[PDB]
């Protein structure tokens, strides 16, 4: 049974946690929850830790008085098809070996699945650790609720004797790296300077071997990352996110200064010593379109090269943990703020983005976020109690299990089948066009190498590749995000429409300076 | 929002809440979750409560921490048909009007419904208030979680400028008193003395004008029912049940000693200047058994009359809320004990008794109570998830709505549907008897009139009485209790045959005695 | 499944109410010949008859009318209550006058 | 494992079984799935049983070969109400004790 401190002792060194937990609606909640300071209060002063207190990450700290929302958390939607491949027919990419040559997530790129998996997941697909981690046998993938106490109860590691990544099975790659991990888990919270920046105080950061710091990561997306242990209030703590919005002085709604004004973030530093270490964002409301986005966005959290001169962009580099923070129309030049891009494609040898799933980005100035809808109105619903206390769905998953309170509350006019309808009206017209893209892409990607055999000039060539970064960056946003076009339809339409037009020019000026070779 | 007091500067005067709250599972919930104490502990000595603390008795006081089980217990069971008279030939006792005609309950005795109700539907029923207190309109009987915010949100009072107890409808009457209140809230927890004895600190108690009671009363069945707020800790509070299982050393199984010392219950008094004033019974496990026979039981809460004399049994008395804490073969014998009957019978002139719901002192010796299942295990089972944290269904209800958690997990060698044949096989056998034994108790109801008339002889008048008294129990426990027959078929069989014989023996008696005048 | 519920609600109520009436009505109309054969005065089995005709009234209309109460249930209520209210009556004056006689 | 009997042994003394099983849909089916008649066969005469056989009047003589019937016929209806009292005012004969008083 947990006995509780004396909160007020150790606010005589900690006022800036007094300040936040003395007013908000965790102030009647005791320390002992989360810290295991005694140690550290018998040896500390207010200039210097003494014993490191310890801090609870896991979720089951909040799940003792918040079971509800726990439990709504760790389902898992069976119906989420799991380890379904992304490169095959009847997924959502049926020609991205072809489109996505050079990059690692040729090596296996899944569906996403529920979120009680998100960590596990990352450790054990064949592009992240070169197959090292593995769930302990087949039975355990199931496991989400094993999952979430903790990744290594449900799974192996090849060899404990090393901490190198390396290929244990062919077919693999080994992508992973300690930025990636920042949306898997925020268990380093406290291990792991801001922007994983190098720190005298994190033990973690963009440059440490990866392999080491998975073995010290347990949980699936903390209760805290959207939620101050202190005050309860929203807030996120992505330092991507942070940096765009804050730093970079973006705003919460880069379309819409006065939405941002209103549903702003305030960031919030804590310090080692003299030095600021970690920072979060504390929100203005509970607005789930910016809790959502320190995940569901495009970024960076890779090495990569200088579009400038081809010069390597190691994790070293601030570069390697970067959220664009930029819709579609806005990316390219983005990246080319930073001056980067993400992989040569194998065959054409165009330097191209890798675009991962921008949700965030796309629903921007879609008709629903302009009509003040959130990510939460459709994929973690208020419960619907015919008696009850309600309380806020944490089972983050397509509105299609819950059409009442996702879509039909708003949609008065509507059935579930109609609403369902209008959905799919979309989605099936918005895989068209990716599957169009695709095919002109992939009829773009098969001339170069006829083109090069015939003699083709590099300058002809090098306009293809030009051509071929646009054609690539205005498809694959599409297959990396997740709606198949519902968040923002005439966007996707726009974007898939032009990827086609860059791909059909390039496939043009291929095909007559072949013609002319020969011839 | 809620800020937390210094609990160290409440534990200077409260002892044994300190003693408590500071090694149980609640020893990091602060006292503002539930209780506003300023202008007390401003005004407080160590042994004069100086300005009363507000405590907050409703049942979301605990939600915010547990949400799940407080949404699991104010769920209504849409299926548990509401407002359902047991008087009727498709409800449990067909020929109840004419059986039980003299008694209060012949106004109106409707099936239970979902817990969330208790209060109001206590409120509302004909027999209890004359009718004064109604729901606000007929919409406001679906309204679970209403009833559960209080009941004086979703009722209307007749007359809220008298509070006597009267008829506001022809057909109603007036049987609610204090008592009746102990197994619907324990908001006046702090408000009762233990019994409801008169006592200087008690705003109310046995005697009171319930009416006025009624209308400082407004949740069901509040959560520290059964779990102590300040260890956490299993507890009961009724104070009957305490009376029988410790006051009068009965134990929590009357039946098995080494059960009763395991299970047991540990009296914890609270004083008002220092006399002795309120109880609770902190239990040895978290043993639903108990918890449940806070209500579920067989009791007195009403006047009545003595068996010796006939002399009243009023609302003064400690018998006018009593525990019997005995099973149906042993229940005369504990009338007996406390010399007391509850009402005459209208055509018949026999003392009778008055016979609800006995559910735990049925459920006693049966072969699930022996083999250690608890209410709990077939009534409020653990919840299965998938992927999830286990917790424990609040939703009392029938087992048939959850048969996996409730039956099969034990018996693995049954389906659903097996085990459901076998609970209706004891019930409708168990029916069958109690309709039979109504029939026989009704031929011998209806010769009393014939034999007054005919000139049959006080003394053979007296004997039928006599017999009517037993045919009366051993029948109405199985109409009072819930399970028809399946906490305990053995049981029910063995009554419900011994009520046919009385009646027979009755009718013979009777029928010879009126035949010899003619 | 709510509004359903409080359907039922009212339609049990009611004919729980019905039922009652008939029980009293049927304990009433059960004197009768009783009363008859005991050689009960003209003037009392008419003065059990007026009330019979109220009792029969305020019940029957129930069991002649569909929806259980439903339809008006507050005016069910009253009415079968007063069905009872009057066999009751009628009962009492009986069996006092069949008691009388004997 | 059963063996099979001399049926035709059987015959000798038995002809009105013999004129049955020789002619209907049995005539294949041994008697030892149903009879064990060593010590009767040893025992017997044409007139006298001797030792009796041992016969089998359990089902599951016949579900070996007719497992489809057996099995529909143990089936259960479980919606087939069990132990309900007809004497009951939701069953067949609502004033059933007033009228059969007397009989068991
Ligand atoms: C002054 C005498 C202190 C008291 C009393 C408490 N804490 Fe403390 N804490 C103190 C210092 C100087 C530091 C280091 C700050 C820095 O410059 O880095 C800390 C740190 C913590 C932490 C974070 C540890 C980490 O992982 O980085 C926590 C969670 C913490 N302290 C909690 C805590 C609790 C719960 C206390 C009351 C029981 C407490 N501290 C008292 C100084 C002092
Ligand atoms: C019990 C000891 C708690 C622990 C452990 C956690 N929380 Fe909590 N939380 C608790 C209470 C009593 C309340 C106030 C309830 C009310 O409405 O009065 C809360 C509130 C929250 C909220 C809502 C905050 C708001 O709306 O401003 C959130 C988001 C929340 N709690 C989250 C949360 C997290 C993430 C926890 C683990 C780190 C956690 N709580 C633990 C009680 C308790
Ligand atoms: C980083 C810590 C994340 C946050 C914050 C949110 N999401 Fe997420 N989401 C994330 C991952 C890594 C995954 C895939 C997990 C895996 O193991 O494959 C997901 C998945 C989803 C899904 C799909 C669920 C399914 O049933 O398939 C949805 C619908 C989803 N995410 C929505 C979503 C919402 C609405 C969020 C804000 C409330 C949110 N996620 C935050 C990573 C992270
Ligand atoms: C008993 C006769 C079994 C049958 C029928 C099924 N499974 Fe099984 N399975 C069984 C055992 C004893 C084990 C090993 C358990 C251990 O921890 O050692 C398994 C294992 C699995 C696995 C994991 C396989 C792996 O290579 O790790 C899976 C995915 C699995 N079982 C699934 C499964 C399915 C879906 C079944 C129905 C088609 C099935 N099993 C039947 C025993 C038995
Ligand atoms: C936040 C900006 C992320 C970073 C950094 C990384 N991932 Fe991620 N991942 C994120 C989301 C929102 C999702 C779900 C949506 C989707 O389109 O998948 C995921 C999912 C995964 C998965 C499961 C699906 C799959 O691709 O097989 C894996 C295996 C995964 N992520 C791995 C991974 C790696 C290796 C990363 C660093 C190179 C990485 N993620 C970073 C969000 C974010
Ligand atoms: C961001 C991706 C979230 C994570 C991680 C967790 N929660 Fe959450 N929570 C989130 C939202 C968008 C909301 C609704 C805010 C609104 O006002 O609309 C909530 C709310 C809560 C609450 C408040 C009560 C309620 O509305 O249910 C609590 C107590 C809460 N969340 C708890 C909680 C727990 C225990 C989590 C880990 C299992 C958790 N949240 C994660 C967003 C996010
Ligand atoms: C309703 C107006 C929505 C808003 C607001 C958000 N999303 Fe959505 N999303 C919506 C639909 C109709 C779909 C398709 C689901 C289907 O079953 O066809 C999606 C899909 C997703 C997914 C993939 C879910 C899955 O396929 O299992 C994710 C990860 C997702 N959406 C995320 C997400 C984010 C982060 C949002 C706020 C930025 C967001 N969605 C808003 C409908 C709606
Ligand atoms: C949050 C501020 C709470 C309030 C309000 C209530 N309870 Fe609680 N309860 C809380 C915690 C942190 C715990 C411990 C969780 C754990 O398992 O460690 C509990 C525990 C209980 C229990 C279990 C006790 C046991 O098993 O010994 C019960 C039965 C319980 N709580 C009941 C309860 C009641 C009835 C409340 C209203 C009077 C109540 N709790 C409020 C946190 C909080
Ligand atoms: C007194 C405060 C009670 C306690 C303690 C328990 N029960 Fe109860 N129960 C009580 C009443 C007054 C009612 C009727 C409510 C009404 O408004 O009609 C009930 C009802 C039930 C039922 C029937 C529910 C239904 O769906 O019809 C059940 C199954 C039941 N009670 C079981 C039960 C259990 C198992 C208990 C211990 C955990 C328990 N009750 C306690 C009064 C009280
Ligand atoms: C605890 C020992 C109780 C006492 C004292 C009173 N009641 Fe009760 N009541 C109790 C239980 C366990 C139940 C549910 C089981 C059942 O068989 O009903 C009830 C139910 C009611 C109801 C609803 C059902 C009905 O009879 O219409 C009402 C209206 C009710 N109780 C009223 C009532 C009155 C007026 C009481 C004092 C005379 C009284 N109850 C006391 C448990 C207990
Ligand atoms: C007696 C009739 C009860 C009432 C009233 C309440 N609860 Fe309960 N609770 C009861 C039992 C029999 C159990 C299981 C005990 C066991 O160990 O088997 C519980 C359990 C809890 C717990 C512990 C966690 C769990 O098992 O779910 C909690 C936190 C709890 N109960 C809370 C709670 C609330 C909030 C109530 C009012 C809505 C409530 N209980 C009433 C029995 C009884
Ligand atoms: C399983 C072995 C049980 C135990 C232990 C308890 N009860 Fe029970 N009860 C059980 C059944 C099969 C039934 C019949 C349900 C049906 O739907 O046919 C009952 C019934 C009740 C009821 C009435 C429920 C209703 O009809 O809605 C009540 C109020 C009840 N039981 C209470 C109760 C008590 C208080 C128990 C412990 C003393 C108890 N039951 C144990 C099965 C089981
Ligand atoms: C296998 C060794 C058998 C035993 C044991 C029993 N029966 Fe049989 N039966 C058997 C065969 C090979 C056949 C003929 C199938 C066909 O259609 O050619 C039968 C037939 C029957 C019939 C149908 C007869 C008809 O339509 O004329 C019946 C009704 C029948 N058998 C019943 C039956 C009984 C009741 C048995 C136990 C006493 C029994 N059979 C055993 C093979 C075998
Ligand atoms: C609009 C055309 C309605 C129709 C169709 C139904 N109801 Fe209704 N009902 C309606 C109103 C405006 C009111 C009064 C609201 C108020 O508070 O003033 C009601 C009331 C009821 C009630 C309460 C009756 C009473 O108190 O006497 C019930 C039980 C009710 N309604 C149920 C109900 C049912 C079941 C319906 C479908 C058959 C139904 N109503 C239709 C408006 C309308
Ligand atoms: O992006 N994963
Ligand atoms: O007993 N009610
Ligand atoms: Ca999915
Ligand atoms: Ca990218
Ligand atoms: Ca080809
Ligand atoms: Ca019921
Ligand atoms: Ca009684
Ligand atoms: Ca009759
Ligand atoms: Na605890």
């Amino acid at each position: 049974n947990l006995k509780p401190v004396d909160a007020m002792q150790c606010f005589d060194c900690h006022t800036q946690i007094e300040d936040m937990h003395t007013v908000g609606k965790h102030a009647t909640v005791n320390c002992v929850h989360c810290h295991d300071a005694t140690e550290h209060v018998e040896t500390a002063s207010s200039r210097r830790m003494g014993e490191r207190p310890v801090t609870r990450m896991d979720l089951e700290a909040c799940a003792t008085c918040h079971t509800a929302q726990f439990n709504s958390f760790v389902e898992v939607r069976h119906e989420s098809h799991p380890r379904l491949e992304k490169a095959t027919p009847t997924s959502r990419s049926p020609m991205f070996d072809k489109l996505i040559a050079g990059h690692g997530f040729a090596f296996e790129h899944a569906e996403p699945r529920s979120h009680a998996f998100m960590l596990v997941d990352h450790f054990v697909v064949d592009r992240a650790y070169g197959g090292r981690f593995q769930f302990k046998n087949w039975q355990k993938v199931t496991d989400g609720m094993g999952a979430v106490r903790g990744a290594w109860t449900v799974l192996t590691d090849a060899d404990p004797e090393s901490s190198d990544q390396r290929r244990f099975l062919s077919q693999t790659a080994t992508a992973a790296n300690p930025v990636c991990l920042n949306c898997k888990t925020q268990d380093h919270i406290l291990d792991w300077a801001y922007m994983g920046d190098e720190h005298e105080a994190a033990k973690w950061s963009r440059t440490s071997e990866v392999v080491e710091f998975a073995r010290d990561l347990n949980h699936p997306l903390n209760c805290f990352m959207c939620h101050d242990p202190h005050s309860a209030g929203p807030r996120v703590v992505r330092d991507g996110l942070i940096n765009a919005v804050v730093d970079r002085g973006l705003g919460t709604y880069p379309h819409d200064p006065v939405k941002s004004e209103q549903q702003g973030m305030t960031k919030v530093t804590f310090q080692r010593g003299r030095e600021d270490f970690r920072a979060i964002g504390l929100l203005d409301t509970a607005d789930s379109n910016v809790m959502c986005a320190q995940c569901h966005v495009e970024y960076n959290c890779n090495p990569g090269y200088q579009l400038s001169d081809g010069s390597r962009v190691g994790m070293d580099d601030r570069r390697a943990n970067h959220f664009f923070w930029a819709n579609v129309f806005d990316y390219k030049e983005a990246a080319q703020e930073i001056d980067f891009f993400d992989f040569r494609h194998a065959t054409t040898g165009a330097a191209l983005p890798k675009l991962q799933h921008p949700e965030a980005e796309t629903f921007w100035g879609s008709v629903h976020e302009r009509n003040g809808v959130a990510c939460a109105d459709c994929h973690m619903p208020k419960v619907q109690l015919e008696n009850g206390k309600v309380y806020t769905s944490h089972s983050q998953r397509t509105p299609r299990d819950m059409m009442g309170q996702a879509c039909l509350n708003c949609h008065a006019e509507w059935t579930e089948d109609q609403a369902l309808y209008a959905i799919d009206y979309i989605k099936n017209y918005t895989h068209g066009k990716i599957v169009k893209s695709e095919y002109w892409l992939a009829k773009m990607i098969d001339l170069f190498p006829v083109a090069k055999r015939a003699g083709v000039s590099e300058d002809v060539l090098n306009q293809a590749r030009e051509l071929h970064y646009d054609a690539h960056l205005y498809w694959e946003w599409w297959t990396a995000e997740n709606s198949v076009g519902f968040h923002n339809p005439d966007q996707a339409r726009e974007s898939l429409m032009t990827s086609i037009s860059k791909s059909k020019e390039a496939v043009s000026l291929l095909n007559d300076a072949i013609d002319a070779q020969v011839a």
